[PDB]
């Protein structure tokens, strides 16, 4: 009844950076919320920690969430593959939205992006599921890492991830 809250701590070529906590919203989605928090504890033997933000658009967004290839091109869910387009209740109102990636309808797996600016041309396509709770300016620190046309200019990774209280 209490919306989860999951935490990343990224590093930056392997340095510690700080942490990244954000609210799920299982009373709106919770079948996309249950995916990510479930791949945030490694609970089904797969998921986040490890895994790096391989996109950052520098006004735009942080994608990560790609555990099988590194680059935009895998993920898997928690329920197969791919899984449906839940809702889209939610809309992406600003900074701090966290969204799903996907490769058209009904096409969900693990890749997720937090956006960094309003992103409302997304809205009815991208599942909002989540915001950034605590650590935004962590997202903006990663966010620098990042170029236009997405590369990053140092590793940028999931180094441990999980649930909080
Ligand atoms: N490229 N399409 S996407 O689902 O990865 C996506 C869309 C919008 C923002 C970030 C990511």
């Amino acid at each position: 009844m209490v919306n989860p809250t999951v935490f990343f701590d990224i590093a930056v070529d392997g340095e510690p950076l700080g942490r990244v906590s954000f609210e799920l919203f299982a009373d709106k989605v919770p079948k996309t919320a249950e995916n990510f928090r479930a791949l945030s504890t490694g609970e089904k033997g797969f998921g986040y920690k490890g895994s790096c933000f391989h996109r950052i658009i520098p006004g735009f967004m942080c994608q990560g969430g790609d555990f099988t290839r590194h680059n935009g091109t895998g993920g898997k869910s928690i329920y197969g593959e791919k899984f449906e387009d839940e809702n889209f209740i939610l809309k992406h109102t600003g900074p701090g939205i966290l969204s799903m990636a996907n490769a058209g309808p009904n096409t969900n797996g693990s890749q997720f992006f937090i956006c960094t600016a309003k992103t409302e041309w997304l809205d009815g396509k991208h599942v909002v599921f989540g915001k950034v709770k605590e650590g935004m300016n962590i997202v903006e620190a990663m966010e620098r890492f990042g170029s236009r046309n997405g590369k990053t200019s140092k590793k940028i990774t999931i180094a441990d991830c999980g649930q909080l209280e």
